[PDB]
């Protein structure tokens, strides 16, 4: 029963990228325990344009204690989930925000529209990827954001 | 109900994949894949506001500003997602080709994207296209911020 097992693997993964969603407050500290061991989750779109990938289980849990010091109160909204023809894997279209306590930088408000990939093995997260427009986030900690001329454009 | 929604998916998945082959001078016909109030754009830029092309003439008109701006602009690794929407999919991709933008010097610009397809009666009614603009920046010299990771693990 091939399309069964399919179907399975999606309800069920249909769940746990729910539970991740709607992870917030302190459950922040054991959203690691949706990924295998070896999983990896991060942000895609960055300054440097490199991946800030946070690698296996242990690390995600660091990462959580970090966030919930930077970004103490930061929620998902305008949730939508989507399945794929592959049953591992789901797109989420979004938005996020909270207050961005970044070291180094004034303490300020950040707002932004997400995407996020997620990609399962055997009931749990392998791979979890966030893609968002950086210069938010630059405008977030008062970083100028670059301004290409749209003079010479229709 | 399953067979229509069968139907519909089928149909749409062929202009997606019509849509993101769709290269050089046929760039300038690929607006009659939407309906006639149809948008399209950009909904990554530096302003923090999409660049929307709204109505099939409008992007039309897009179409010859893209051929110069970009002229051999190729989309490449394309992955299309169907979703439990038969009117809705996604594509993650990568782009690349020559970049000339008026008043910058000729580069090179290469990207990852994600590209949101919405129909309506067998037609594209919004196409939305995701990036990261630091990238474009780079491909025109403008310098990017750097945000300090120091403090950070
Ligand atoms: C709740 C979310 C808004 C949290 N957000 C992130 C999520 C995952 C990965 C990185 C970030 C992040 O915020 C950035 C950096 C960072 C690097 C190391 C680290 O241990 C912690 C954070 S560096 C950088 C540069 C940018 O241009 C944009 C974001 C980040
Ligand atoms: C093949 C693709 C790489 C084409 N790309 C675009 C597609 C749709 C909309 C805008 C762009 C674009 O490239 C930008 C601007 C632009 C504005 C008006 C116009 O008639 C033509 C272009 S302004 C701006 C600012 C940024 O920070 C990044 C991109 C753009």
């Amino acid at each position: 029963s091939e399309n069964r097992a399919q179907v399975a693997a999606r309800q069920h993964n249909r769940k746990i990228v729910e539970q991740y969603m709607h992870t917030r407050g302190e459950a922040r500290l054991k959203r690691h325990l949706l990924f295998t061991e070896d999983g990896v989750g991060g942000l895609w779109t960055t300054d440097s344009g490199q991946p800030i990938a946070i690698r296996g289980r242990e690390k995600l849990g660091e990462h959580a204690v970090w966030s919930l010091q930077c970004f103490p109160d930061w929620v998902w909204t305008d949730i939508q989930i989507f399945e794929t023809q592959d049953p591992n894997w789901f797109w989420v279209e979004c938005r996020g925000e909270g207050a961005i306590v970044f070291p180094g930088y004034p303490r300020g408000q950040y707002r932004n529209h997400f995407l996020h990939s997620f990609r399962f093995e055997n009931g749990l997260i392998k791979e979890q990827r966030e893609f968002m427009n950086p210069c938010e986030q630059f405008r977030s900690l008062g970083i100028e954001v670059p301004e290409v001329r749209r003079d010479g454009l229709p």
